[PDB]
Formats: structure tokens, C-alpha cells, sequence
């Protein structure tokens, strides 16, 4: 009775694009092929995964006496794998020159998405992890060393150790345009136990942002996003860099389904205004004519127009613009008040992490990552500090205004 429901098949405003409701009792070889990479493996028969289907689940598992999957490239990695797509010099973790040439087979590959499954995380502990994850086609070169379509995200990447997490990760690779430095998070689920019972993660990937949803609920922002077709892979992992295996097996979990679907009316490719709301307050920012602090209040007519702001981003952090002024919220002179003013884009003080908290949004400063945008105090003005998650003083709505 703990496990969250399965969604419908059919989602509101989209079109169902691909699904396997993984109810076995073989794999369907037209959506997946069984090994892991192949092409990186002298011989691929070692990179084939086990896995059974049970209670309506693909159970991918690695038994005790699994071999590792590519001794010559992976050393003693063990892992079970399914991928959408069989094609060379897909994903170069280790920077080989040693392809061995594979007949392009693409099971689903495709570009934006509701990307979602349904799964229950290994119960094992010890060392180890399970992975969704989707890398690039390499479509323009149709190889390594000279493609630039090459991103990876982690859509889940959870530890086996790490009970109440999940894992997201994304890294651009070989692509100057896409996540160049690695991010990797781990925070903790906001309700449930991943490890005893089915949850629901989803990524949707849009040309403008990556974004995550637990059960259905927003978890994760980033933004930029790769702009070429991706594979999808499902694997389970230990004796890799989360951890030796401890004396539990076999190493399995369980995905219920894979589905996704695309916008009926597609996608924008980038002009949106939005009105920001206090949870605590419920009064929305404005800024004010001879006004050095943000103001917020109530919605005027006289306020509207100065309450309408833009977003911006800068690697990958948020700035944020009043419309009628033109200026970005900023802590330059830490006054414990958010400043205004034409500042350039390029200071930290000026960019800000945005943190999905339970249907709202944080706002906390680059230059200074202990502090959050608040109206603690209630003083008719915008503040800055150190203030916890769960105050509702420091959450917010933003909403899309013409
Ligand atoms: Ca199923």
C-alpha cells in the first residue's frame, strides 16, 4: 500500500511517443538489445546482462559469480545492462581508440521529452548502484574523438548505500555547449523509501532545461540541455566507484515501465514574464519608484507594471530582471537586503541557484551559497540570509504573466 500508483498511459496535452510496460517474460528486442556497449569489448558476450521479469517488472540483477562486463577497459566493474540502441564509439568514458565496429541498430533514440519510470531500488546495501541514464547519438560524426553530440545525464544514478537518495547527474563530454563541467546531486526524497517500494522518476527535457519530478512533484532544475538525439540505458552496477559489492545477492532491482510522450504542441524553442509570490505573505515583488530596497505587497494597478520580472540564465545559475527597470537582483554590498541595479551579468552576486522545495522555488546566491532570498523579518521588504528550506518565508511561486 506504500508504493506510489502508476500514472496513466495517457498524459494530459501529450502523445505517447514510446513505451515498454516490461511484462516480459522475454525483452523486446524491436525497443532493447542486451549488452552493455558492446563495441567497447573484444569480445561483447561478456558485456551481456541477466535479468528476469517478475510481477510486471524487468528485474535486471549481477549473481555472485557474474563476470565483469569489459575487464580490458572496465577492470573488475560488474553490470547488467540494457540499452535502445546498438551503434560504435557510443560513450567513451575511457578515451580508447579500441572500437570494434557495430551495425547501427537505434531501439529509440530521440531529441526533448516527459521521459518516466516507474521503479523499486535495490534492498542489497553495501557497494553499488542502479542507473537511467541517456547519452548522445554522436549522430554528426558518427564517432568519438571528433563528435560533439556526446552528453550524458544520469536521470537516476542512486547508491545502494544511500537509502533515502536520488542520484542526478549530467555532463556534456565532448560537447562545448552542454553541461561542461560535471554536476552531481544526491539530495534526499522528500516522502518514501526508494528501496522497499515503486516510486516515480521523471526528466523532462525541453531545449531549454532538464528538470526532474519525483512522484510526480519537481525535485531538480538544470538548466541547458543537449540538442541532438540520446539513447536511453538501464543497468545495475557493483565493484564499480560506488563501492565494493557487500555479501548480498543477487544485486537487482525492479522497473515496472518506461514511457514517453511528447507535447502536442511542441516544445518553445527559448520572452516569458512572471509574477513572484511569498508562500508564507502570499504578496508578490515589485519594485518601487526612489526605492532602494525590493518592495512586496499586494497586486495594484498602480504595482503591476514594476511587478513583472524576466529570468536569465549564466552557467547554469538564475538571474533575475525587473521588467520596467531593466535591473538584476543583487547582494553586492551585503546590506541584508536584495539590491537592484543595471549590474553586469558576470557577478556572482547576481546569480542564483534555484531549488525546488515542496511546489515552490529558492532562490540562493552564488557569491554567497549560505543565502537565500527571505521575508523573515516581514518588514515590507526583499532580505537576504541564512534561513532554513522548510521557512515559507523563503519560498517562492513564480508565475507566468503575459
Ligand atoms: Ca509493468
Amino acid at each position: 500500500a506504500k508504493d506510489f500508483p502508476a500514472n496513466p498511459i495517457e498524459k494530459a496535452g501529450y502523445k505517447l511517443d514510446f513505451s515498454d510496460e516490461f511484462n516480459g517474460p522475454t525483452l523486446d528486442r524491436e525497443k532493447w538489445t542486451d549488452y552493455y556497449l558492446p563495441h567497447w569489448c573484444k569480445d561483447p558476450e561478456s558485456a551481456k546482462a541477466n535479468y528476469r521479469f517478475e510481477n510486471g517488472s524487468l528485474v535486471e540483477y549481477i549473481t555472485e559469480d557474474q563476470k565483469p562486463w569489459c575487464p580490458e577497459h572496465d577492470g573488475t566493474v560488474r553490470s547488467s545492462a540494457i540499452m535502445s540502441f546498438d551503434k560504435s564509439w557510443i560513450h567513451n568514458f575511457s578515451g580508447t581508440t579500441d572500437n570494434h565496429e557495430r551495425n547501427e541498430w537505434r531501439g529509440y533514440t530521440t531529441k526533448y521529452g516527459y521521459f518516466e519510470i516507474r521503479a523499486k531500488l535495490s534492498n542489497t546495501g553495501g557497494g553499488g548502484h542502479q542507473a537511467w541514464w541517456m547519452v548522445g547519438m554522436q549522430d554528426d560524426t558518427n564517432d568519438w574523438f571528433n563528435s560533439k553530440q556526446t552528453g550524458e545525464i544520469d536521470i537516476l544514478e542512486t547508491f545502494f548505500s544511500k537509502k533515502d537518495t536520488w542520484r542526478i547527474a549530467a555532463y556534456g563530454w565532448n560537447d562545448p555547449n552542454f553541461q561542461t563541467s560535471w554536476t552531481i546531486s544526491e539530495d534526499k526524497v522528500p516522502s518514501g523509501d526508494p528501496t522497499s517500494e515503486y516510486h516515480i522518476y521523471a526528466m523532462e527535457w525541453t531545449p531549454t532545461a532538464l528538470k526532474f519530478y519525483y512522484d510526480n512533484e519537481l525535485f531538480k532544475v538544470i538548466y541547458g540541455s543537449p540538442d541532438y538525439e540520446m539513447g536511453t540505458i538501464l543497468n545495475i552496477y557493483t565493484d564499480a566507484g560506488s563501492g565494493a559489492h557487500n555479501d548480498v545477492w543477487p544485486k537487482e532491482w525492479a522497473i515496472d515501465y518506461m514511457r514517453v510522450w511528447k507535447p502536442v504542441d511542441g516544445y518553445k524553442e527559448s520572452l516569458n514574464n512572471y509574477l513572484i509570490r511569498n508562500r508564507q505573505t502570499g504578496k508578490f515583488l515589485y519594485i518601487e519608484e526612489n526605492n532602494d530596497k525590493v518592495s512586496y505587497g499586494d497586486i495594484t494597478l498602480k504595482n503591476e507594471k514594476n511587478a513583472k520580472w524576466s529570468k536569465e540564465y549564466r552557467d547554469g545559475y538564475t538571474l533575475l530582471k525587473n521588467n520596467e527597470t531593466g535591473e538584476y537582483l543583487n547582494i553586492e554590498n551585503q546590506t541584508g537586503y536584495i539590491e537592484h541595479g543595471k549590474v553586469p551579468k558576470t557577478w556572482w552576486s547576481a546569480q542564483w541557484s534555484e531549488v525546488p522545495v515542496d511546489g515552490y522555488t529558492r532562490f540562493v546566491n552564488r557569491w554567497k551559497p549560505n543565502m537565500s532570498i527571505h521575508t523573515e523579518s516581514y518588514e515590507g521588504v526583499l532580505q537576504y540570509g541564512n534561513v532554513p528550506n522548510t521557512y515559507w518565508t523563503s519560498q517562492w511561486q513564480l508565475i507566468p504573466v503575459e
